């Protein structure tokens, strides 16, 4: 565990984290993807064998010792409001349990469903309190990653408003 386990947020790729393993904002196809995906694909292509995984799951697949754990987020031009909300809450349940297993101390994590899969909605804190939700009970540094300075400034804000 970590000595005083934190939340962190930091503006920048996540294929440069400086944590003990990283999420991957998957497709349940394993293809390389776009945004946070693809980055994921060039710097870990070795972690794609048989990543496919459905909706509201976590796979992991080791690029030499290093842990990539495929989190599949629901596309919410697909799923209604309250199934997307469902499966979104489930993914994240699937990465403690990841993060657990795999003895870590510290993850990257990305907020998944808030890109390509939003169907064009702002989900910063949906995303975000389903991640608290499931990431609180475990005792990894969690580091999020994001890449819009308004985003920065409100993760940085909810993270601190708890402390
Ligand atoms: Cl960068
Ligand atoms: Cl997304
Ligand atoms: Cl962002």
């Amino acid at each position: 565990g970590a000595m005083a386990p934190s939340y962190r947020v930091k503006r920048m790729d996540i294929a440069k984290n400086d944590e003990e393993c990283v999420v991957n904002a998957a497709n349940p196809r394993g293809l390389p993807g776009d945004g946070v995906c693809k980055a994921v694909y060039k710097k870990w292509p070795e972690s794609f064998k048989n990543s496919a995984t459905p909706v509201g799951t976590a796979k992991t697949v080791m690029c030499g010792t290093y842990p990539v754990i495929h989190a599949v987020g629901p596309n919410f031009s697909n799923y209604t409001e309250s199934e997307g909300d469902r499966e979104l809450a489930a993914a994240y349940r699937e990465v403690a349990k990841e993060v657990t297993r795999l003895g870590v101390n510290s993850v990257a994590i990305p907020l998944l469903s808030t890109g390509v899969y939003s169907g064009g909605k702002d989900r910063l804190t949906q995303s975000l309190n389903h991640l608290f939700t499931a990431m609180d009970s475990t005792d990894a540094d969690v580091v999020i990653y994001c890449r819009d300075k308004e985003w920065e400034k409100k993760i940085s804000e909810a993270i601190q408003m708890r402390t």
